Formats: structure tokens, C-alpha cells, sequence
């Protein structure tokens, strides 16, 4: 595995709970969120039911303490940690490594060979 990092933005430019769409080096589309605990999480931007590129516009919440985003129309919950649909175990979005560098830059990786 190699991680190919795309720099999203300055940490202090992302408001907690307000997702943003990020384009990775290979064209993958990502929904990026910062949470109240300071963490950043990147999941697939495409709703896996409708194909709508709108996940970044979803509402961040909790399900039994577990951080999630609800898709905008269909209102289905996806865990931010592993991209699993919490409402339908057979469905998921991809999850992408996401970090904040010591200097305060948010990056998102895709994994390549």
C-alpha cells in the first residue's frame, strides 16, 4: 500500500459539522467533515443508493455514540469511521484516511498499490 495525499484545506477553515466535497488526485470524490472532538473524517461523496454526489451536504450526528452522517434526501446514516451504512449493513460508502498535519493542514489519502 501507498498513501497518496491530497491537501484539502487549512484546519481552521473547516467549521465542525459542515461537510465539504474534496477531489482527490485520481478523481475520487470525497465528503470531508471535521467533528467537535477535533477529528476529520473523509467518506465517499456519492450516496450509494441514489448516486447523488451530495454526502458532503449531509447532517452529522450520533447513533449510539457513533459519529455518522445522514444522506440529504434519503436520510440514511453512514458511520464516519468505516463508511458502513448503519441502517442497512449490506451498503456502505468508502472511507479515506484523513489527517491534520502538525502545522494544521487537513489532508485526505487514497490508497494505491
Amino acid at each position: 500500500d501507498i498513501q497518496v495525499w491530497t491537501t484539502a484545506c487549512a484546519y481552521d477553515h473547516l467549521i465542525p459539522g459542515r461537510g465539504v466535497g474534496v477531489l482527490l488526485d485520481d478523481g475520487s470524490q470525497v465528503a470531508l467533515f471535521r467533528l467537535d472532538d477535533g477529528s476529520v473524517h473523509a467518506v465517499g461523496n456519492v450516496d450509494p443508493f441514489s448516486g447523488a454526489a451530495v454526502m458532503s451536504r449531509g447532517i452529522v450526528g450520533d447513533r449510539g455514540g457513533r459519529a455518522m452522517v445522514q444522506s440529504p434526501i434519503l436520510k440514511q446514516a453512514f458511520a464516519l469511521d468505516d463508511g458502513s451504512c448503519l441502517d442497512d449493513p449490506r451498503v456502505s460508502v468508502p472511507v479515506y484516511p484523513a489527517r491534520v498535519t502538525p502545522e494544521g493542514r487537513i489532508q485526505v489519502a487514497r490508497v494505491a498499490v
